[PDB]
């Protein structure tokens, strides 16, 4: 009877700051759903630290992979396996996140370093955290930086073709969470 | 990396007549309109905290002092604790409250965790048959002094009818009293915890 | 060979007077200045669980019958001669207790006196007090005029003075948390700079 | 969970192969570079006297001894959790560690001790400066005559502009030259304090 998790995977060269975006993302969403954030360790098997986190961030997806991620965006019950037996809890997240190098992806999106933080094409990440200066309050986060106005990353999607910065692209997974959640509740 | 000041913890103990529900419940609206939250209450042999929006009080009844009692520990804590909840569209919250307050008739890493450990104690004058006349507990009172934390007052506030004795130290407490000992002893862990924030960060 | 005596502070206060608050805004002040951190016993100390070697540690509600354990514990704390906590845990037996400071608070022979470097009762200054009890609310807000403390990176009246104080029940001179706690950190240092010197020329 | 995990270097070696020279050369780099010094635990360390919070800290032949001891305070250093280390000195005993970077030689082949292992690396002697299948020293300690500058040493030799040892990560296969491991690792430990401070902040 459970939702299926909205979904967004970021394709990123390595030195971009994708593992930066998710985890902003994350904890974001998590702030807003009274929840909390669970991160797969990259090649994992076992869910040692799960216990329902309203968001899991997956760092470098991709196969085991591209199986056992295709059981967690899933309508079907899912019970994940553990280390320690101390075994038995569904899998009710309501969001994944996740990096790497189809239509499960509600947000299939590229990122960009922008260039007057580009440093050898890489992101200058001292010159992305300082706190932005003259910018206007973000919708999810209680202050600005260059990672989530659109200064120093953004996200591109493939098929949109647009670009969004972070701030936005959260205010659109919750959105669609919210719709899913919406109509998953007039039919009960 | 633990995040939340543990909660202040009331346990009180009593024979099953005694009004050992209505004095945490009583506390609990006290304490719940003083904050400006709600409360929210478990069933006996709990497991599941459907419902629970975060609000601020947790009532525990009946409590097995043991399945109760593990998950007790997990409640009043520093560490983040995940209610488990059978809707699935619900699991997911974190518990975030202040206050649990838990009735009993009946492991020292345990114990420290009840910051009031009482014994209720109905008072002769509102016990016929040997239990708490509530017709009686309940009448207003007429020329009581305004209470703490209730804008009127009954006998129940004021320890006519009903109070509550620190098992420890064996004095006697009111209702409208233990509140603000609980009001402040929450009040105090908070202000310690800004304070030293402060000073070392 | 054998460990310096941990120098020890004792606060006497009744119960609204803020001497948890001293004793810990104090510890945290030591320790941050030892590079160290901090350890709580619970009142009615049995166990020493998560006891690592914090050169700090604090009793809360010390009880001085000297009949009383409190006491019995307490003399063996604050000593020169190997002391091995007991642990609930067996799988935490065998740690050696090393810290360098005990402060403790109570309510209120000369060899339990010997051990208090420092005994002190707590006044709460009565700008601060809701009927000689300690508002706290406004003893913890942050001074906005303060010289920089000794000890402390910022200043409120808790550190400086203007709250609380604490007085030296021989000397009966009154001292702020701030000088107080340059005080226990000379004094431990002197007894270090003794047995260290004591080392090297042996 | 108060502190950043520090920065992890894994130098894996034959015995005469210069990973002990090289950590040492990484290590005194980025200490000048944090104005801090280096400390060493030796093999099957058990003590940490002399440790006062140096920023680098070092350990050689680790897990030699296949019994545990470098493991478990490797597992301990290489943590996020408060970590007050075993002292012999009592007057010594309760100090915080605190260290950014742990670089360790080692010649074995060791989910969650490789979580640790930032930079997991083999050392390999370039074979101008071999000399019977061990590192020349003499000749290495020659310094550079006509070498570009640097990044983290103020003058260059072979050990560090890659002529004579390289580091070839053992994950991707990549070499690395000694002044550009140091670069990265250093980079490293930059980027997650910088990414620390952000997330207080935004959560502040
Ligand atoms: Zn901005
Ligand atoms: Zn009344
Ligand atoms: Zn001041
Ligand atoms: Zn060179």
């Amino acid at each position: 009877h459970r939702i299926e998790p909205v979904c967004l995977l970021v394709h990123g060269s390595p030195g971009t700051g994708k593992s930066v975006a998710t985890n902003l993302i994350a904890r974001a969403i998590a702030e807003a759903e009274n929840t909390s954030t669970y991160s797969l360790p990259p090649d994992p098997s076992h869910f040692d630290g799960y216990k329902q986190q309203g968001v899991v961030i997956m760092d470098d997806l991709n196969g085991a992979d591209m199986k056992l991620f295709c059981q967690m965006v899933s309508t079907v019950e899912f019970i994940p396996p553990m280390a320690s037996l101390a075994a038995g809890i569904l899998f009710t997240s309501n969001y994944v996140l996740a990096s790497t190098n189809a239509r499960r992806f509600a947000f299939d999106m590229d990122i960009q370093v922008m260039n007057e933080y580009s440093r050898d094409g890489k992101l200058n990440m001292a010159m992305a955290t300082e706190m932005c200066k003259n910018c206007h309050q973000p919708a999810n986060f209680k202050r600005c930086c260059p990672l989530v106005c659109g200064k120093a990353i953004q996200l591109m999607d493939k098929s949109s073709r647009v670009r969004y910065s972070i701030d936005q692209i959260t205010t659109m997974i919750i959105n669609e969470r919210n719709r899913r959640s919406n109509i998953g509740n007039c039919m009960e």
